[PDB]
């Protein structure tokens, strides 16, 4: 039987990664007003405070934070802030990350660079968090991975190669998590519409991708904060190890 | 922003198959719960019939019909009792199917048997059903698939192959359909506490298998229910192509 | 330490579907010319019998049979065939296939031809075969699947989902056929030069394959006949439920 | 038709990491014995000698060389020195590596570590290694991966993330070199009689392995060192991107 409680995130406390922007702010506006408590981690603070505002106009509950998540010393900050403000944490939402296309001569440091966005982040905010939830009974972890996870081209060496490694501790973490009762899941976007897309699209790139997405369209990034809102709800209280790629059916690449 | 009117169901029209019992009732009650009218068909009238007074005592519209899946002059029978009852049709879920553990030496008919179950029928009715969601402008088609799609085991040849045929035509059928605005997903379920588990599970294989089960609970039918609602509602817009696995992180096996 | 012997097929007995062109043909060679007695299926008698004196002229030992791999009868009698002419079956290799692009609406017996080509036959050979296997304390069956089977694309519906099925019934018949120490893996290929894919193929479309075609090339049979010999060689001999996928590290399709 | 010379690697050098024992050792004995003159590596220059010493033994042209491949310093070392004592590079095969089971709330330096074994040196190496094989007309790389990269279990998150991050690499890099002639490949292998297994298994473990491996025998060096050279032989010249498991159809897992 339909309840539409389930669907909604009423007295939860949500962190999300990378929200001043994209896909990210869609998914803190789409749960603060669902009835989840957010806090707001960004590195450009405007765009961070900016969404607190919205959020707050709304009726919403937000707070605001300046980390950064490639640096240890900001995480453990962000976490223990999230605690402070909210009280609880129940709800990780791993949105930032990053890369992009890369030439196989690259610099290591570059090389690099895409695991510690991607995959030292994402794995150490989840350990400074899985020990609240533990504590309150249980708790959900989402990560916004990559269709270059499963897509194989060329200048994609460190994305593609990261964001699997992302994918991939998603199906492991959901052991070594499910005993504390925390559930782990991603989110793998295809070419969805954002400042980071229109980056590194050309016209014709648009073009080829449109023509190989049976939904005829490009994702807004609604349709991730969508997935996201019931990968976190306790409507999806048994999936826990997945990765739910929100792509119209097709592939989009650049190469 | 969270508009809970883009989970709800209101004014469409579903077929759901095998709804008499178990996963099928389940997502038959819920979709009528969302607003939905729908076609419980099964090939127990009694069981069929019995839904639909649910259906109705809690509020909803439902017609009953009696359609074995496995024959194409009763799949027919069914797309045309659909439409003059419910005036169109904007969604399909297969459920129905089966076929289960069978011996390498297993003659031919029951190797067969399985993809008449699973993969003909299923395709034939979505050659019925796709021409009328076509007019109204669009439509969802969702499969029961299984985790035997993925997993190897001894005793699953015809089962499991099966299955793997009918997880690779929603991934195909959705680029084909793209076009018509027809979206194709599946879901593949974990150890659903149904009767068809009960008749092949015992408490041994009942401990090994919450044994490998991050999220320590065997399914329910409401949890499948819950992610066919999110799957086939307008939140899931740009989902195509996709098999979603409910399994609370882990895999259930015989074996 | 390498062997020379390893990688050689001396005394060995297999039956090779579908080998009077194309890649069964040149496995059929490759086979015989590394010590394998072959015996040479095929609907078209004459293009069986060319391939049996071209083995012949090189030495090799082969035997014809006008089999089609389509019907029950004709299975069970090849398999007689081959026991009376071989004495035993060590190798099966089963090529035959076929189906092509159909579209969505394409008639049920279309859908249905492409499982009784890629599935029903195989599954069924292989249950006529691996009792002598068994017999001998030994045996090895390879399926040439597709490439299809990972893809998505339009006009696929019963191609594609065909050879998925047979795909996965390899790593599931791996199980049901290891007790009795057989070795069952498929190898699934690109655009291989044949008359198969230049019935199908456009020059533009060849153009767009090998632009995404790392290793700039089409397939040539030797390729595969090169990945069989390995794949049913000593030399692979803890190598069971695979597919190996042949492509010049790319993806080729017609859509 | 049959070519044995295609199986051999006459007049080709190779650099091989970890060859002091185990698999890396077998590898190393293979294509030193098939033809190639071979660099061996490993962070044990006792070992790494003693195997050279048996290369020789056997009439083989061998060179011994001490490096911890987590080292940039001393990758580029190991790479100019097979360049000074061999002439050119035509092989690589990236074998050492390694991490292992970790409890969840490892420190950051053990998961990272992971990294440093799996996926940067051998990215690295490659880095070092393309422009020789390019100038020369071409190459192969090949990493030892492992089944982590698609089993899923708790205590695994460093090690098999890691090694799935390895497996996505070949998938890519097969892109940017398949220009220069150079392929990339894989292997996967189960559980390989080795010390690094001898240092985690026990007897109980020992027969759940070979319960669930349909070709129940552990697996030999030799079988990895047998899939290595064929894949990188002559014979497979149109397979890369690929990641060939080795485990007797089944699955050997320490949970
Ligand atoms: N836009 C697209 O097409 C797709 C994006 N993705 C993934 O989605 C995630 C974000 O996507 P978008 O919203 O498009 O990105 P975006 O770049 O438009 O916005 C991301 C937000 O993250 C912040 N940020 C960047 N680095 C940060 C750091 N080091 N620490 C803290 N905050 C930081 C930025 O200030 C920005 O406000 C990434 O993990 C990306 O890999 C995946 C598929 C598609
Ligand atoms: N419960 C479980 O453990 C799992 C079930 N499934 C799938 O879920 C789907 C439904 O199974 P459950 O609800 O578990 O089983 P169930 O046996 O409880 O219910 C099946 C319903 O379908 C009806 N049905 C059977 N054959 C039919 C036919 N030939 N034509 C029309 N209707 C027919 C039955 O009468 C019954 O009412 C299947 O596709 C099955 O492969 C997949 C994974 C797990
Ligand atoms: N050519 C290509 O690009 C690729 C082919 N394949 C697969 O390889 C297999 C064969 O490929 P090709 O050698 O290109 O085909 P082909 O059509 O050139 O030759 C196949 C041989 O099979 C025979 N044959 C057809 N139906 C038969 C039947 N019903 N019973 C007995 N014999 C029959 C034909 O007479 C012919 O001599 C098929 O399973 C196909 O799905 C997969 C990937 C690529
Ligand atoms: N034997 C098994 O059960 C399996 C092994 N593997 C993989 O096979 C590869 C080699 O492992 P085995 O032969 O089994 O192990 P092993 O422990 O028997 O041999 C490893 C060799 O690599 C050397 N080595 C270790 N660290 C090194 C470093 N930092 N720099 C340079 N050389 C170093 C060691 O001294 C030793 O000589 C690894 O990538 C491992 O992940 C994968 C699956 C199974
Ligand atoms: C260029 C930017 C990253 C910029 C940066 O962080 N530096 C990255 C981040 C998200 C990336 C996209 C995705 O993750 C989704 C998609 C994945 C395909 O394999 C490649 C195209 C495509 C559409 C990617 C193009 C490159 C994008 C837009
Ligand atoms: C026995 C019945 C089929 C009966 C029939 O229709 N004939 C089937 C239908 C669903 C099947 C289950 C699934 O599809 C899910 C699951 C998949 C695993 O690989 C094996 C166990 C497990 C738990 C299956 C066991 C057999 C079940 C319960
Ligand atoms: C059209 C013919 C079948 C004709 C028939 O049997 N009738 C089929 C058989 C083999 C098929 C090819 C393959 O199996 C390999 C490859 C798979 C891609 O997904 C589509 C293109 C591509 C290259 C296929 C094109 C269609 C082919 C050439
Ligand atoms: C313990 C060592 C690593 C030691 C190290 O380098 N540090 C690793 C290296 C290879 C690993 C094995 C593999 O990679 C293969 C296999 C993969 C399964 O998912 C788990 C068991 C199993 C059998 C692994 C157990 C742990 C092993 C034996």
């Amino acid at each position: 039987m339909f309840n539409s409680d389930n669907l909604r995130l009423d007295g939860k406390c949500a962190i999300i990664t990378g929200a001043g922007a994209g896909i990210g702010k869609e998914i803190a506006i789409t749960f603060a007003t669902a009835g989840a408590s957010v806090v707001v981690s960004d590195i450009n603070a405007d765009a961070a405070n900016h969404v607190v505002d919205e959020i707050q106009q709304l009726g919403g509950q937000a707070f605001a934070c300046r980390c950064d998540i490639t640096s240890e010393q900001e995480l453990s900050a962000l976490a223990d802030f999230a605690i402070s403000k909210l009280g609880k944490v129940d709800i990780l939402v791993n949105n930032a990350g990053g890369g992009g296309p890369k030439p196989f001569d690259m610099p290591m440091a570059d090389f690099r660079r895409a695991y510690e966005l991607n995959v030292f982040s994402f794995f150490h905010l989840s350990q400074l968090v899985a020990p609240e939830m533990e504590k309150n009974g249980g708790g959900v972890i989402l990560t916004i991975t990559s269709m270059a996870a499963e897509n194989k081209n060329i200048n994609m060496t460190s994305y593609a190669s990261s964001k699997a490694a992302a994918s991939h501790l998603v199906r492991n973490m959901a052991f070594d998590l499910g005993e504390k009762n925390i559930r782990v899941n991603g989110i793998a976007p295809g070419a969805i519409l954002t400042d980071a897309l229109k980056s590194v699209i050309t016209p014709e790139i648009e073009q080829k991708m449109l023509q190989h997405t049976p939904i005829r369209r490009l994702g807004q990034p609604q349709d991730i904060a969508n997935a996201a809102l019931f990968l976190c709800s306790p409507a999806a209280s048994w999936v826990s190890g997945q990765i739910l790629t929100v792509s119209g059916g097709g592939v989009q690449e650049l190469n």
